């Protein structure tokens, strides 16, 4: 039924490809498992999880998921998912190619995120992954949020909060301090926190304060450091408690208007 296609993006797990769907005749984003992966049984699960985690969400600023399955190929079973095509780029890639956007831009882009991740939120799920290359931006210029992650067992990183750096418990908070760092890298044209690994980056992320971001790059305002930052607020209680909270105050500064969060000073 899918004629598949050129090649869209390759992620640490898939690669994506953009097919015809023959019975609809409309575009769609196929996302491949790597070959390699399919024999480890923990990626073959967490891809097939993500998968119904997924459908289960229907937004106009979520990437949709139409259906799934497994290609039994020569080699062994690829799954695949079959999705919404986004015709447009990720905020990495807006970030290498582009520079920093200018402050109300990024804030009508977080913002969107925002709503994306706040209706998430409300059909009780976490997204666990924000990070720039999982947020598209489309040709028509809507926002996408992406590859929705999964509830994992207990015993990148550069975007991951604290508490999970930690082993510590996760909630929509979560979601709002990697979207902190999505609109700090944003605005910066930098991650919040760099290192010569993970453990150092993890690190960082749960022990040293972000630098202000109106102090990494130019014209930011002093009112923005205050959103980013109680946003990357280092403990959960001290951030904005939910995605439409954020939201508000990021409409506040998108405006003339003072936000509440707490002030900064330089
Ligand atoms: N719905 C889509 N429409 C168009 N391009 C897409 C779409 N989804 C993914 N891509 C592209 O393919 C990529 C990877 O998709 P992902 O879902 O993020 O794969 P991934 O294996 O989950 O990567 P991770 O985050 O390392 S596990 C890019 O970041 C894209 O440019
Ligand atoms: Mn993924």
């Amino acid at each position: 039924r899918y004629e598949l296609g050129e090649i869209l993006g390759f992620g640490g797990m898939s690669e994506v490809h953009l097919a015809r769907d023959l019975r609809l005749h409309r575009d769609v984003a196929v996302k491949v498992l790597r070959a390699d992966l399919a024999r480890d049984p923990s990626f073959y699960l967490r891809f097939r999880r993500e998968a119904q985690n997924a459908a289960a969400l229907n937004h106009p600023a979520i990437v949709a998921v139409y259906a799934t399955g497994e290609a039994e190929t020569p080699a062994g079973p690829l799954p695949y998912i079959v999705m919404e095509y986004v015709d447009g780029v990720t905020l990495r890639d807006i970030v290498h190619t582009e520079g920093p956007m200018t402050p109300k831009r990024a804030i009508e882009v977080i913002a969107d995120a925002c709503q994306a991740l706040n209706f998430s939120h409300q059909n009780g799920i976490i997204h666990r992954d924000v990070k720039p290359a999982n947020i598209m931006i489309s040709a028509t210029n809507a926002v996408k949020v992406m590859d929705f992650g999964i509830a994992r067992a207990i015993a990148t990183a550069q975007y991951l909060s604290p508490e999970q750096a930690r082993g510590d418990s996760v909630d929509a908070r979560s979601d709002v301090y990697s979207l902190g760092c999505v609109l700090y890298e944003v605005l910066t044209g930098e991650p919040p926190f760099t290192g010569d690994s993970p453990v150092s980056v993890a690190y960082q992320h749960v022990r040293e304060d972000p630098i202000p971001p109106s102090a990494r790059h130019e014209g930011l305002s002093a009112d923005l450091d205050a959103v980013v930052l109680k946003a990357l607020a280092k403990n959960p209680e001290n951030r904005y408690q939910t995605a439409a909270e954020m939201r508000a105050d990021l409409v506040r500064v998108h405006n003339g208007e003072p936000p509440e969060a707490p002030k900064v000073l330089t």
